[PDB]
């Protein structure tokens, strides 16, 4: 299922546990200790039984004991099981800004995760 | 300044606690238990003190003990303090779909939250 | 109707003509970013919208190059026109810069602009 | 510029575009089979003087989903960059806005990504 270690297309490492209560918990590394960050999120713990994927999302605030970028990324997507399981996401990365700079505060993109290094 | 009850522009209520460890926890509703959902997220617990906002994000999966939309929303944004404090966000709402329908799986929008409804 | 001069919430000026064939043409002047004076825009709109109270779907693009500056970037606005006593165009936008492959992951900004014929 | 010609996305769609000397994109967006009912006008803009440091070329375009045969009351904008070479690509993110009532406007806009190649 969702619980496990995943890698995006750029080599980031997503170590996640999907709990019985719909919770996602774990760590995100965008490969050393000072690049590891806490993540939390939620997933559909009772997905449809018609072949559909499992909706999920999570957040990382880019502060740890070593760095603080004053920013946070959310990933929104779905887990697709099968022979090569995949989590397909789109993401929003918002930085803290002044009001005058808020129009350019948010980047957008897409990440795909597999259980194998790219 | 984040902990408390917040209201978006469409009548939803966002009840959140910002913990010392950077955690966001709480509930999201659009007023009975049937419409209330768990949320979890993260925020910058050491923001700049130069007028910049506080970056944050959270997720709701749209399942509770009564309903399940097989979907989840993530909000990404910043808290802005002051006399009219706000949480300004953009959001992504992904539904569980088949592969053939995955191209249309994700809605995008924006929500602004205030401390008074 | 869509044809007219519009302003967003940040002071940008959007001067547009909606042609009978579905074409949007005109100029955009931005109050933010690496921008000066007017830039060409082109786009499309639904020339036969639904009659059930729905807005009119539309979109347009500005490449941020003119005779004065070139930011090596382009914005697309996607949205709908909503008529009424306070006519409005509500949009969400994507702004992509030309980048190297190593920097492409952070090539695209996203936001939302609302346009009115009265300048806020 | 390398942009003019026929491009194919990952899901069976095709577009033929001309990149004008002035920065104009004009052409037609269609399905793989190419029947008349699947063809729509496309219009956009690109950076006609891109950087020379290995960066991509920023561009965008719009298709309103109305033709002489059908009308979905919606429009898509693609925002992205062209990357040249033997394996040329246009890498995009897109926004698809439908005309809606105010009460349904919150769910009016879909978001995704498309990659285009010169080979089907
Ligand atoms: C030291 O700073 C960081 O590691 C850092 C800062 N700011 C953003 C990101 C990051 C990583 C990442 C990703 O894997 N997918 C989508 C977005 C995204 O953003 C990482
Ligand atoms: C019964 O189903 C629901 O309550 C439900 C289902 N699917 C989505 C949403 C919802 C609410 C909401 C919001 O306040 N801001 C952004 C997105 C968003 O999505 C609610
Ligand atoms: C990275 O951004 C640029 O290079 C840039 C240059 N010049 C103008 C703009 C600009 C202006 C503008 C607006 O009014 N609404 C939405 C997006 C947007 O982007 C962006
Ligand atoms: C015949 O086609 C339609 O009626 C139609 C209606 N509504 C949307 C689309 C469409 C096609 C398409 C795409 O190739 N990439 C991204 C978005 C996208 O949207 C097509």
């Amino acid at each position: 299922g969702i619980t496990g270690t995943w890698y995006n297309q750029l080599g980031s490492t997503f170590i996640v546990t999907a709990g019985a209560d719909g919770a996602l918990t774990g760590t995100y590394e965008s490969g050393n200790a000072e690049s590891r960050y806490v993540l939390t999120g939620r997933y559909d713990s009772a997905p449809a039984t018609d072949g559909s994927g499992t909706a999920l999302g999570w957040t990382v605030a880019w502060k740890n004991n070593y760095r603080n970028a004053h920013s946070a990324t959310t990933w929104s997507g779905q887990y697709v099981g099968g022979a090569e399981a995949r989590i397909n996401t789109q993401w929003l990365l918002t930085s803290g800004t002044t009001e005058a700079n808020a129009w350019k505060s948010t980047l957008v993109g897409h990440d795909t995760f597999t259980k194998v290094k790219p």
